[PDB]
This record gives C-alpha cells, structure tokens and sequence, in this order.
C-alpha cells in the first residue's frame, strides 16, 4: 500500500512555534516516527508526506491520487479543515480511504474551529491525541485497506 | 468578443467521479460542445478555457481579463461560490460582464451550497441544467455583448 | 411539445412599474418575443402563457398540466419563489420538468429573496437576465425534452 | 353534527402522484372511507367534504361555518400548514373545535415542515397514520362534540 | 380623491369574534365612521371599500389603482403582512401613497407577527388604536395627497 | 397483540396535580379506559402498562420488547420528548410501530415544546386531545399491526 | 387634558441635520403645529414639550408625570426605542396612555431599528409620516382620552 | 492499567439492530476482540467493561474511578455524548485520561449529532472507524499512560 | 418545617475535586454547615439530604414530597439545570417553595450554563455564593413559609 | 464595613406601580428593613442608600466606592441589567465585592430579561425573593467581606 | 482646528484599575502626550478633552460641536460603542470627522464587544494600540482636515 | 527595523478599478508614499513590499519572517480577513508585531465584512481612512517595535 500523508497549512511550523499548545515535536519528527511505526511493523506501507499552505495544491495532490499507486490518504487540512468546501469536495471525490487527524481536540477549541466539512467527508476522524494521532491513522488505514482487500 | 471560461476547483474530474450526481461528460467535452455551438452558429466568439484549483489563480486570471483582448467571463466557481469573497470582489471589480454556471441546482442540495458570494456578484446565474448550462451562459454572453455594443 | 410559461404575482406590471430594475419590456413582449424564438427556430413547440396574482390559480394550472398535453413549464413564480413551499409540492408532483425564470439575480438583492422554495423543486434555475432568460429557459427546454425522447 | 373536511392544496393529486410518500389511496377514496365509518358505527354525523389549492377560499369555509350548520372541522391545510398565519387566526376566530390532519410526520421530514401555525390554532393535531389519520380525527371530533353536549 | 380602503383576511369578523382583542366594532360600522368623518370634515375624498381574505384579490385591487380614479390606499393586510412579499411589492408598484393600519400594536404581540413586509413597503404605518387607526389613516392620507398637489 | 404503553416523567402526578392544564383524570384512570376501549370492542389485545421518570428505565423497556411477546408501543415521554436523543434512538432500533401520544397540544405552548426527537422516530404522533389520545392510539395501533398481518 | 410631548435623544436637530431623511422642519415648528392644531381645533389640552439626549431625563419626566397634572404622553424615544428596557418599563408602569411617534418609517430601515421595546410598551405606534405623526398623535390621544371619561 | 470500557445508551442492541449503519458485530465481540488486542500484544492492562442505559450510572461509574484501581477510560456515551453536560463535567472532575470513542462519524450525521460536551471534556475522540475505534483508543491510552509513567 | 435539600450530579465530589472553582468544602460539610444554621438559631426545621446523579431520582424525591411531611426544597440541580425540562416539570407541578442554588455563577460561564430551565421553575434563584448560597436559601426558605403560615 | 446598596431605573416607583408584579412594599421601606436587619443583629455595618434612573449616576457612584469608606456593593441595576456593557465593566472595575439582586426571577419573565451583563460582572446574584433578597444579599456580604477580613 | 477628545465611561479609571488589559497611562497622562504631539509637532491644533460616564453628556457634546470653533472628533466611547445606537446617530448627524478609537482591539474580546454601532458611523476606527492609538488618531485627523481645507 | 507590507487579494487594482469606493491612488503610489514617511522621518526602517491573490502565498511569507530578517508585519489580507483562519493561525504563529490595515471601514459595509479573523489574530486594526492607515500603520510599527528594544 501507498499511503499519502497530507499536511496542511501551518503543520510545517510544527515544534517551532506556540509549544504550549501544539507541542515541541516537529512535522519531519512525526514523519520519521510514522516511518519507524512501518518499519518495526513489517507493514507492507509506503508512506509519501506533503506539506502545503496552499488549498489548491492540497486538491492537486489528492485529484493526483486518482491511481493504482496510492490507496489511502491520512489528512491533517489544518484550518482549512473548517473553511475548505472544496478540499471537502475532493476528498468525496477521492473514492479511496481518507482519514482526518488533528493534533488538537477541535471540540474543546474556539467555536470556529468545531465545524470540519472535511471531517464530514472523510471516513473517520482521530483529534486530540497529539502526533499519537498520525500513528492511530495508520494503524486504522492498514486494518481498512486489508479488510477491502478481504 | 474573446470570451474567458473559468472552470474552479473540482471540474477536472468531471465525468470520472461521481457520476451519478455530476453525469458522464468531461470537461473537455463540455469545451468540445462550447466550440461546437460557436461554430455551428458562426457565432464571432473566441472562447478560451481555464480550470483551476487555485482561489488566486482565478483571481489572478481575471485581473487578466482587464484588457482589449476579452469582454466576458462565464464561470463556474465551484466549491468557492460559497466561500470566496474575494473571487466576489475580483468579479466585482472586473468591470465586464461575467455570468456563474452551476452543473447542479445548488439551492437542492446541502445548506452549506446556499450562499453564493461569486454569484451575488455575477449579473447572472445559471444552475442545474448539467453541461447544457455552458451553453445557455455562451448564448446568453453573445446576447449581453451584442445589446452593449448596440 | 407544449410548454407552459406560468407567470406570477405582479408579472403583469413588468415595463409599466419600476423600469429602473424590471426593465421597459412588457410581458406581452416577452411572451411574443418567446414565440418569434420558436418560429424562426421552427421549434416544434406550442406556448401556453398564463399569469395570474394567486397561489392557487398557479397550483390549479400546473395540475391541469397533468396530461398528455402539457410536457414542460417555464415558471416565474414572483414573489411566491420566496414563500410558497404549496408551489414547491405542486412542482414536486407535478412529474415534469419545471425551469424557474427570475428577470432579476436573487441572489443580489434583499435577504429575503434568497430563499427559494420553488427553485429548489425545479430542475434548473435561471436569473439577472431579463427578459432574455425566458428564451434561455425555452432553449433549455426544448434540449432537455429532445433529450428524454431520445 | 355537521363535521366539515377541509383538504388543502395539493391533496387531490392523492394517490396519484408520489406513492411512495403519499400512497395509493386517493382523496376521494378518503372521503369514502370516513362515510364507511360514520354509516358503519351509526353515527349521528353529516360529512361536508371541501377541497381547495386557496388559502382564501380555505379561509371564506371556515367563516362559513360560523352558523348553526356546522359543529367542527377536521383540517389537512397541506404545505399552508407551515405558512399561513391568515389560515391560524380564522381557526382561532372559528370558535368550534378544529383538528389538524396530516399524512405524513411533519416531525421527520425537512426542517421547514416542523412550524405549523395552523396545528398550533387547532385543539389537537394527528400525524403520520396516512388516510387512517382521517378517521382518528372522526372519532376524536364525535367524542369532543359528545363531550361539549355534556 | 378617491382612497381605496382595502380590508384582508379575517377583517370581515370584526366584532363578531374575539371582542376582547379586536372590540365589539363591526367592519360595515368602521366604515360608516370612516364616512361620517369625511361627510362631516367636508373632506373631497370618495371612499371605496373592499375586503377580501384573498392575497390574489388585494394584489388584483392595488393594480386595479393604477388609474387617475385612485390616488391612495389605506390597508390592512390582516396576517398576510407577515408573510406576503407579494402584497409588498405591490405596494411597492403602486406610485401612490399607501398606509398600513393595524387594530392591535404588532410590536406587543407573538414574535410571529413582528415582521410586516407590507408595512416596510408603505410611506407610513399605524398601529394599536382600533378602529381609531383608520380615521387617523385617513386624516394623514388628505394631508398626504394635498402636499402632493401643491 | 402485546401493546406496551409507556408513560415517561410525571405522568404518574396526572389528575392530582395543574388539573387546569393536564385534567381531573387519572393515569390508572386512563389504563383502565384503554382496556374499557379494549374489552369492550373485543379487541385481540394484551396491554401491559408502564410509568417512569427515569430514560434510562424507558430504553431498557423499549429494548425489552425485542420480542416475540410485543408487537407495538404507545408512548408519551413527557418532557423526555423533547431532550432525548437516546430514546429517539431506542424508538428508532426498536423495529416496531411506536406511537406518541401527548396530552396537551406541543405545537402551542412554549418554544422549548415544540422539537420531539422521539416524535420525530415514531411512525405517527397524537396531541392535544387529553387522555382520549391514548384510545386514538389504541385504534391507530390495533389498524396498523392487523395491515401488517395482511 | 395635559398632554406631555417627550422628544428623545438628536429630535433636537431636526431640521437642521439630515434634511433628505428627516426633513426641514424644525422641533420647534412641530410644537408650534401642535399648539396650532389645539388652537383652531378648540381642543381641551394643555401641551407641555420636552426634549433631552438622556435616558434617564425621560425616565424621571415619565415618573413625574404620576400625578392630577398630566393625563397622556406622545413620545419619540429617537435610538432609545431599539435599546431602552428602562424607558419601555417606565411607560408600562406609567399607568396613562402613551402614544409613540416616529417620524420615519422604522420597518423599512437598518435592521437594529426594527426592534422597540418602548412601541410594544406604548398602546399604540405612528411611524413614517414626519412632522404630520404628532398631530395624528394628538388627535389620536384627545380621543383616547375622551374615551376614557365616558 | 485497568481502563475502563464505558459503553452507554443503546450500545447493547449493536449486531442486532441497524446493521446497515452500525454493522453486525456485537458489542460482547467487540469486548472480545479488545481483550485479544491486549492479549496478543502482551499489554499490561486490565480492562474492565460497563454498559448502561442510564445517564446516572455512566456518572457513579466514572466517580467509582476515583482510585488506585483504575487509570483511564475509554467512552462511547451513545447520544447522551450531545446533551449530557452532566457526564461531560464528571469527565472533567475524573482527572484521568478519557478517550471517547464513536463508532459512527458524527460530523456526517443528522445536525443534532454534531455537539459532543462529552468530546469536548474529554482529552481525544475517534469517530468513523466502527469497531475498531475501539482498538485504536485502546491503543492510544496505553501509550498515554505509558507517557505518564515517564 | 421539613426542607429536603436535594443535591444533583457531581455533587458528591465537591471538595475532593477542581478545588479552584469549586473550593475545597465537601458536600457532608455543607449539610453539617447548614444542621449549625438550623440549631444555632433555634429554628424549627428538620433538614433532609439527598444527593444523587440520576434525574429520575430527583423528580422520583420531588413526587415523594407531594406530603404533610415537606413543606419546601432547596435544590442544586447540577448539569441538569440547563437540560432538564423534566425536572423543571417536577419543580413546577410540586405546588411547593423551592430554591435554586448554585455555587456558581452561571451567568458568568459557558454559553451552555446560561439557560436554567429548572431556576425558571423556582420562586427564587441564588447563585455564585459557593457554600453560603445553601445558608441563604435556608434563611429565605424559612422566612416564605413564615409569611405563608401567616 | 459601609455597603452601598444601589438602586436602579423605576425601583423609586416600587409600592407604588404594579403591585401584583412587584409587591406593595416601597424602596424606601426596604431600605428600613435593610436597617433593621443590620440593627437587630448588631452588625458593623454602615448602610448607604443611593436610586438612580441614570446609567451615568450608577457608574459615577460605582467609581466614587474606589476608596477606604466604602467595602462592598449591592446592586439592583434594574432593566440596565439587560443593556448596560458601561455598568458591568464599572463593576469589573471596582475591585470590591458586588452582589446583584433582583425582586424576581429573570429567568422566568421575557427572553430579553434572560441576559445579565451586570450580573456576570458581580461575584453573585439573587433573584425571585422580592425585597428579602436584598436581606439575603445583606448577610451575604457580612459573611463575604468577614472571610476577606480573615 | 479646534479637535474634540470625547472620553466614555469608565475611561477616567485608566491606569487605576485592571493594568494588565488596559495599561499603567492614566487618562490625564494620554492627554498630556496628546499635547505634546501637537506642540512638538507644531500642529496648529487647540485640542479639548472631556470625559463622562453619561450617553446623554456625549451626544449633548458632539451637538456643541456644530459649530465654527470644531472641526473634528476623536472619541472612544468605551462600552457604549456596542450598545448606543444614540450615539451613533450623533455622530451621523455631527457633518464632522469623527474618528473611533479603542485602547483594546474589539475583535479579540467578548462576542458582545464586536459590534460597534458608534464606529460603523466614523469615518475611520483605531484599536488595539493603547494610549499611542489616540496619537494615531491626531494625526489622522491632522491630515483630514487638512485634506479637506485642500 | 525590516518591515514586510503584505498586500492581499485583489489589492494589485487599486486606483484601476472602483474608484468611488477606493480611490484613485495605486497600490505603488501607497508604498511610494509610505517609503517618503521613512526617509522623510529618517527612520532606521527597510521596508519589503508584497502582493499576492494567493492565501498560500501570503502564509508562506509570513513563515519566511521567522527570522533575524523580519521585525514586524503591516497586513491588508482583503476579502482573506473574512474567511482565512488559516492566515489568523499564521499571524498568531509568527511571534512578531503585526498589524491589520483596511482602506474601508469594515464596519460599516456588508455584514460578511465585519467578521475579521485576521484582526482578531493582529495585536492591532486600522481601518477606513485609505492609504493613510498605512502611515498610520508605519507610525505605529516603529513605536511598537522601539517600545520593545527598551
Ligand atoms: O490541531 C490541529 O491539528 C489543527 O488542524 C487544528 C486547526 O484548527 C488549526 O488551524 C491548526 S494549526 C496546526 C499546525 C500548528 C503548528 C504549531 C504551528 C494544526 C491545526
Ligand atoms: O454544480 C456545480 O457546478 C458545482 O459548482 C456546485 C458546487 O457546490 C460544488 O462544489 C461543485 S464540484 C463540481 C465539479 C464536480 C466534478 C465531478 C467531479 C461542481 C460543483
Ligand atoms: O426578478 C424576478 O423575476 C422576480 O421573480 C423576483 C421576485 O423576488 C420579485 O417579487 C419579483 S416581482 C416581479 C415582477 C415585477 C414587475 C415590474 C412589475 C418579478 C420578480
Ligand atoms: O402530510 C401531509 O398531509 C401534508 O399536509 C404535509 C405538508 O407539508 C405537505 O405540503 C403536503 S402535500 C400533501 C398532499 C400530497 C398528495 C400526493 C399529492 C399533503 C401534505
Ligand atoms: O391588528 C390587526 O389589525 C391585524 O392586522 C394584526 C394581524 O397580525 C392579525 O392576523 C389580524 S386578524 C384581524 C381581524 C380580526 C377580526 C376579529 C376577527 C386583524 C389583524
Ligand atoms: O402533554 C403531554 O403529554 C406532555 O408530554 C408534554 C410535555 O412537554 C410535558 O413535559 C408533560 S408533563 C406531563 C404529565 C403532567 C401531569 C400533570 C402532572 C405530560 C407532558
Ligand atoms: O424616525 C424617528 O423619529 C426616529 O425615532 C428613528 C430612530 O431610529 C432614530 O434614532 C431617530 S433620530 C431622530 C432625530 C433626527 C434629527 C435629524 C436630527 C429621530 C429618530
Ligand atoms: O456512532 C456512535 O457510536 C454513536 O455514539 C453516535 C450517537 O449519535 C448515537 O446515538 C449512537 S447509538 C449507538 C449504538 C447503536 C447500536 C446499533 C444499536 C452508537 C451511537
Ligand atoms: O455551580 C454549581 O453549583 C453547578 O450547579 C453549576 C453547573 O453548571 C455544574 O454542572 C455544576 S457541577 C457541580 C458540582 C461540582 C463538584 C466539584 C465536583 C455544581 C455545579
Ligand atoms: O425584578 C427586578 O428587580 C428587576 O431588576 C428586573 C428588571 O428586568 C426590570 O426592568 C425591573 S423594574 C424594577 C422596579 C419596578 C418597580 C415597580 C416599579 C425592578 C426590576
Ligand atoms: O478598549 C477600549 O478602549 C474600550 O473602549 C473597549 C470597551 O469594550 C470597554 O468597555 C472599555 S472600558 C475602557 C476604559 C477602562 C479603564 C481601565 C478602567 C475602555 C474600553
Ligand atoms: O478596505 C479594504 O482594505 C479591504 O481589505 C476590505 C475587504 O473587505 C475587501 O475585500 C477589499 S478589496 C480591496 C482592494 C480593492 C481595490 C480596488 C481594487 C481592499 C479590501
């Protein structure tokens, strides 16, 4: 399996600002514990990362999966999660597997940030576990991909 | 009349996803189409198509159309009618006419499809009439230039 | 085919009240204008054009439309766009296909005006073109009853 | 008791259109069946049935009903349910008592179905038994005359 | 000057019903005081009067006053001022002066019938004087017309 | 038939406490009424009758009546009507017909009345006829579990 | 009868702020108006006018009018209509009727002027007829007035 | 570890009702399927499992927490996770880890599923993954847990 | 007198949980607290506690008090206050003084703290005194049954 | 310890105005009784009686406490309790304790009374007790401002 | 120019109280800074300071200023800027520059602190700066003038 | 000090198009004026200018200012202010002054304007005295910015 890990605006900045709330775990160090999540497993899982500000190269990437190379994708669309009608729109479109994580638990936040149309689009949604979450998206996108494949 | 159709996030994957809601014909077949009614009419219209992901290409796009070459824009926004004021604000801004096209009566839809800020700003709106739409808004624009030159 | 265009409340003032937003053309205007559209395009089309002030006139004539004379409507249903969900049932039942034609953008003006209970029941919705979207509306019509046919 | 049946718009396309929502059974064959259970339980009670697409032809029967003749009303006002304040108030001012009828569940449908001024005016209100909800109404209103008598 | 007096739906029961709120005074003896008061004003006003529970009918009538036989309106819509955007843009049509009278103060009631899209539509509005209400319409509409004549 | 009648919250204060609003009867008055209703018609009817003021109580009944025992429910869940989204659920799982029955007419009293969840999951809903609601739901019941035999 | 006119917060540069909206009449020529209306009407009233920018000046003048001295009061409360509870309970415990004027029409303005906590307070409301409401208002208050002797 | 395993109302009806939406495995399978979860994986965790239909109960659970016994909770509070802000504070007061866990995802459901108080008290929510949500939160507590220690 | 002190979800945990906002002042001593009151100023009171997270057991010891033996509650409803409508039903049809009190202020909270269904029901509302409120609403409980002896 | 109790907009009309309401007890004799309670209990309290219809004087007075004569404040801001953003902030400001009482529960009136800036500004709040609540509110400061001491 | 500080309520505690939102500069310090802008600016300025706590007292000043002696308004009308419509009016009705500036920056407070009524009716808004936004707003206002004499 | 001016959709137009609402002075001629205050000030200032329809593009610049580089942010995001919280996240992420400048007064034009995001996330907001508020703006950096070297 290919599995796509998307990251939205802002996730690069990861580790480098506001530590109190986001932590001091970076988004190359969150990469490389996803790796070393599919390495120790034996996981038959190519992991592909991107990281992007822009909304139209988050629905590039995701239109780009269209195709016998990727099979899920695990999304962190950042605040676009609440604002992105058009990532939402792509991922529906995606016919494959989407999974949404946030770092932070977006029901215990700011009002705006409780709606996620792509939440809504997506099949499950993981938030408040911190980087653990990319991990628990993995576990879940393994198990999902061989219960299709079953 | 060189006339600009703007294709916004989304409308690449016409005809390959989801077609039960948004049918089988492809974009560039919808091109194909726009030419083909041009044509058979012997209709003085340049048409030239443009589709995007990006909010700022678009806005960059018909900052473009500032100019001799075109006289108007037909554009069908998607997700970003209902969210992009400042696409509003460049159709606004335009100083030419621009008429938004819809593939789906997106007042039958979800909530969230209601608003349409781009076309609050367009003079006017064309919904649910699938590709047929793109037609109705070329036949409507020729009409709209030939009373302005008149 | 025989097309209904059922105009509603205060339609019948058009080109003799508020000229600055409606416009100078009469509906009787528009109504000949339609039928030169069909002649000179030797559509085979029959127009049957109807206003009236009432919501039950209008409910009454598109249930009249049950039947092997009738095969679409073109409806401006004024002001009863807004607030008869009656129209919009009557529409729902009506098992034909129905074009909502506004002379002006609804969604450009007061608040009020954005809700549609009838447009949402309607295949497609045309407006802000005057007169000229109820020759779009014909065009389309024609296309989509030739369409069913085939 | 005179016991007036007043069916709003839409209501005669019972049974005729959309039966998977409405059913087969169509209004007139309502009215057969509340004769049936008048003639059946020998109930002293004369039905006076009326239909009408008009909210004011709705409102001149009610009036109509201020007189010796006419002792309640039963009422499906259909989608004026939701809209007619006029409706309400002359069920208000009628004195007598009124039930509310609808075949569906006005609770379960769409969110503009859930106001009923009309049923909020009325003593009581039955929803969802479809046609049976008409002879519900029947043997509430003889009970409810039976008891003012006493 | 001809005033058109136009009375909507339930007006006809006044004093008949719910005495308590609307009083004991009849809409024929709200009339004759309406008389009484031009007679013995020697005002050059010819009254008609007309009252319908019909939204269509108060539309047909205010058309009608497109004429040099009319050159004012005083109305009370009834419960469609809440609802009838039709009856508004009517008003709005008219080109002559329009006042809304209401019997009971439409701010001290249900939330419901707060909103008055006529009353917005009228030069002015007067409301919670009973039958009172419309004498006052009446002095203020002669004000009304001879300002408008010198 | 098994028919089981569940009575949510205060029900049990019925006849004993604000006669003015609720009545002078009794909740055991109104069981014994039912099976007056019962006997009396020689229905094939076995009811068994049940009061809580606990949810939790009211979901363990419903779910007790996965059952070859009860074929339907009638339920008035008081004030659990209008908070409960797990009832609603209940009523939903159930896979039976449950019908709900208020005393007092919830589309006419406070704004907080006026949403049912679990009115919303029933089949049919009965208000505002006092304690003879429970034998309309008695009819409705008997009528509907004899059409699904059939 | 005295009659107290209260003028409310700005009523004090009428005529010579705003002229387009609020007219060329000056406050102190519409009092003089309605000293001319008592005047040559012969009427029994005592008039006696008041203007201030303070809420609680209109408070304290309301309280001092508990007394044999002043029988009504005509009020424009000006911006204090949309905001002053205070103001809308001092006229509810007044205990005489108040009339409340308003020389435009607040139905058809910003939305934060359709609200008026002292118009649901006063008996009855007169908007939208400039300078010419307080006459209606004092016609209006001598036959209240009046009416309450006999 | 012991954790906790608090399934709320209607948990105990899953595989047997609904299967299209909540599948068919059972909620004693999923207990089952967690226990080998922890088997396999050599964890140290005791898990102990509580279901209940009672609001009450799921509160004096969690406060029976208070101790040396238990260290952290996995909770599917079913539908009382959008309106009990009871068992969202005794969440807040357990000052242990609490994971909630849906097997649905409830940003793509009805609008009243969307507010979770219980999400929001709590540290991190799953939704969307059915029943291996479960494993993913069994998974993610230990690895809190474990952090903790350190 | 006999007052029932009734003490709602998480009441139990006071003083042993989120000492910060809620102090560090058990419930036991509380009722100790308020024994003192009672006996230091000889007043002839029997005090009852009773604390419990079940709504259904509150409204069960509401009915309970229907009784020669309680004359008046004092009740800290918990989370319940903003839910329970039930509750406030209870309250309502006690026909008995009761008094609500928090130890907060839950003006001064969460938006979804705000709305006290169950304070609406209540005489009288004390709330943000911590433990001195349950002191008040002895001294204002005693003084209103005082006055109703009398 | 000298208190300052404030008295708001219309409270000097207490006694006097809408007794059923607000009682037959006058301000003046509150103030008395206020007295008396400080009187008979030997409490070290200096009492300072200050009413105002006046935002202005209410937040003058507020500002004149910044200093060592005056220890606490309790308010009844009147309707101001509603609108007054300037009179919660003074309270903000103030830096002393500040207890708000209200004769009745504005829980259980209009929606526009619901909502208490001053209140959420004030350490508590009493309302529902008429005139005892300012005895309640007098105890509780004793005991507030003795804790403080301590 | 002749320039108008006009300071709202509360103003007059800064730097006196809550130090840590609104600084340690008192009023009269912001105003000695003012001055020393003018004069080591050598602008030819007459600035005048006023500060009240009264609504009424603002609007009575900014009428003063309709006069050949002002020429411009800077004010901050503390909390009244979200609650005087009165106010606001004044400054419609000034026919002056009036510039709005807040200490704080309004968008980043309480919901209720980000309507400004005052400031929609300014030409220009200032906030978030402290005492240095009242140094921007005189030069601002420098210029306008400035502009205008130009 | 650097100081990057980031200039946001639609921005490049200025002084081109809709001169009646934003002036005839272009986008360059702004930041030509705003290096003339620098030089004429000989202020220690390096000012970067940047343009951009890109929401991406403006986050991306941002980030880039984490640095020795960059001291602080003047910002005009246009139509992003409304929508971007992705762009508020980027500014409250930068740990460096930045302040929001709109040419218009935000306030006081459509109501989607009024939400700013952007500004809630700026230590400070300029708006409505057009391309003044960049001086302003710069005036107020510079103070800022020497501010926090002492
Ligand atoms: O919690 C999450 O994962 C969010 O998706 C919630 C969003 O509401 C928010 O915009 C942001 S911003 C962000 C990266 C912040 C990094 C430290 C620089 C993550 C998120
Ligand atoms: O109906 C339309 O034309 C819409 O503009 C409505 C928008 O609400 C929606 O985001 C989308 S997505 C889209 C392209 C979908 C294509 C099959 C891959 C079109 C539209
Ligand atoms: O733009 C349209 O076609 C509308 O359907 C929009 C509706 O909101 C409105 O009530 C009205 S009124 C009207 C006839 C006005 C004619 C000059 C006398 C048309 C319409
Ligand atoms: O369920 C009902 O009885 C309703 O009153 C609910 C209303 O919301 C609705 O407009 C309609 S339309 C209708 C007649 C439909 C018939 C098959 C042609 C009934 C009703
Ligand atoms: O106060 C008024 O004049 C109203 O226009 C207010 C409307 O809200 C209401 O529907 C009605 S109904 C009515 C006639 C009632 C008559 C005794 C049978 C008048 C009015
Ligand atoms: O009208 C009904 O049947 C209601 O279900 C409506 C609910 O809103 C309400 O909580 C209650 S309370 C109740 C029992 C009251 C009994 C006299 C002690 C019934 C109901
Ligand atoms: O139309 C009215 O009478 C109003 O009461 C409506 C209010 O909304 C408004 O604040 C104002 S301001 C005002 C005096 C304006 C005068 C020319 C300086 C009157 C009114
Ligand atoms: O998806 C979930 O896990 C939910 O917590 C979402 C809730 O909104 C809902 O009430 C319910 S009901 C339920 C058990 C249903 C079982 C088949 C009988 C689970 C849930
Ligand atoms: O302030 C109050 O008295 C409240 O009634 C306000 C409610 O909103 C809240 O749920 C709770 S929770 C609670 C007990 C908390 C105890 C330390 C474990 C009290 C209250
Ligand atoms: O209940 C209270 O104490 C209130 O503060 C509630 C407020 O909403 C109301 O404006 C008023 S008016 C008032 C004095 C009324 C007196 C008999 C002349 C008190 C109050
Ligand atoms: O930030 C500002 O300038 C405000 O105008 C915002 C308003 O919302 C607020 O009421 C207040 S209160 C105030 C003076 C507070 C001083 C330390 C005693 C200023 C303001
Ligand atoms: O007033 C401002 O500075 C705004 O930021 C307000 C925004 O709401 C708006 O989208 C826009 S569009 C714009 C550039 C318009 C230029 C002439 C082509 C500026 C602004």
């Amino acid at each position: 399996m290919k599995i796509l890990v998307i990251q939205g605006p802002n996730l690069n900045m990861l580790g480098h600002r506001d530590p109190r709330l986001y932590g001091m775990v970076t988004l190359d160090q969150i990469h490389e514990i996803m790796q070393t999540f599919v390495k120790q497993g034996n996981l038959d899982v190519e992991l592909e990362f991107f990281q992007t500000n822009f909304e139209g190269e988050i629905i590039d990437k995701i239109q780009e999966s269209v195709g016998s190379d990727y099979e899920g994708i695990i999304i962190n669309p950042g605040a676009f999660s609440h604002t992105s009608i058009a990532i939402a729109d792509a991922i529906m479109l995606a016919g494959k597997p989407v999974i949404e994580v946030h770092l932070t638990n977006i029901q215990a936040r700011e009002e705006f940030r409780k709606n996620s149309y792509t939440g809504a689009a997506c099949g499950g949604v993981i938030m408040g576990f911190g980087p653990l979450g990319y991990n628990m998206a993995l576990m879940a996108m393994v198990n999902i991909l061989a219960e299709m494949k079953a």
